């Protein structure tokens, strides 16, 4: 079974690719007494994350698959870049290349993902569009173990559908609900860990 | 076409049941005073504590039996009737042991209320609650729907969603659930019955206050 302890005080590098709204939520939270600080953003590609983490004195690193022969040789690179700065985790929720084997053998248990569904219902990249279109009431957001997305769950939150929503309003609720779970969600895992039987995460003491 | 019930409060509510009855216990206990429907009847299969409770309640009770016809055909013509006889603006069947026929859905499609410990689509089947918490998920719930001619199918009136807890088992988190179901449903009976219903594709649409007020 996969153990992670405790990492408080943490060090957490947030992998992105985008706009940077959850790591806006991160950055906010991370001071104080929060048990975790962002150290580093790495992005692959030109974004406005790389501008937001510039923004809070946040050091950036940049590892373009363009820049590599292979995905094989990029995967190497990216991971050296991330263990250089000893992170007890890393976010990769707004990061949108797969991350490698490699990667993985170095950082799988502490690299959390979120999903805009409270998975194993409306999977992939539509799950909004899936949501209001199966007309459900309640939907959600996940935050789960990055794998090689079906990784263990760490922790959910519902979220209602109201009457008349389309994708673009339900989606900025969902996404809402997303960034306050995934601050409390590293948060729990930096001060409790996590172990994982079967396909179960339980927050430690 | 939109699908579309109309208000009927004060609503005429007709239970079918094939067990021990607490969904029933709870429509009972909650059909007083202002509370906008009825039981009127209750239609079994079979002998159980359904039957039971309703006799206690002075509701009268009816029975259609399988066997006691020559077809299925036969039994759902039957029950039908029965149902039917009662006048009933909404049906709920969340207990009852026996697929609904195309006879009876025929007259009552639209009417007749299932529920479900899971939030639909996940977790269908009748081992929801055991599949959810052996998946790992933090969040389950329960769902009311509409009855079709499909299991765990049919268009969503409401859902509520239930924590699942480190350390639950599937008791304690079926527990959890069945106190969420049957409020759940019980709520979703007055609404339906104060407001109606329309649905369009398979999305369903309670109908709204028109006052504040
Ligand atoms: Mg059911």
């Amino acid at each position: 079974p996969l153990r992670v302890p405790p990492s408080a005080p943490a060090r957490l590098v947030v992998l992105a690719s985008g706009t940077g709204s959850l790591l806006r939520s991160l950055l906010d939270a991370a001071v104080g007494d929060y048990p975790a600080r962002v150290v580093a953003v790495g992005v692959d590609r030109e974004c406005r994350a790389a501008e937001i983490a510039a923004e809070a004195s946040v050091p950036v690193f940049t590892v373009r698959l363009a820049d590599h022969p292979s995905r094989d040789a990029w995967d190497v690179a990216i991971t050296a870049a991330t263990a250089a700065h000893e992170p007890d985790l890393v976010v990769s929720a707004g990061f949108m290349r797969i991350l490698g084997p490699q990667f993985l053998s170095r950082f799988y248990g502490r690299t959390l993902n979120t999903h805009p569904a409270l998975l194993p219902a409306f999977p992939g990249t539509h799950g909004v569009a899936d949501a209001l279109a199966y007309g459900v009431k309640v939907t959600g957001a996940t935050v789960h173990l990055v794998d090689a997305d079906t990784g263990p769950i760490l922790a959910q939150q519902p979220v209602p559908v109201l009457d008349g929503d389309d994708e673009e309003t339900l989606h900025e609720r969902i996404k809402v609900t997303e960034r306050r779970l995934l601050v409390a969600a590293v948060a729990a895992l930096a001060t409790h860990g996590v172990t994982v039987v079967g396909r179960t995460a339980t927050m430690g003491r």
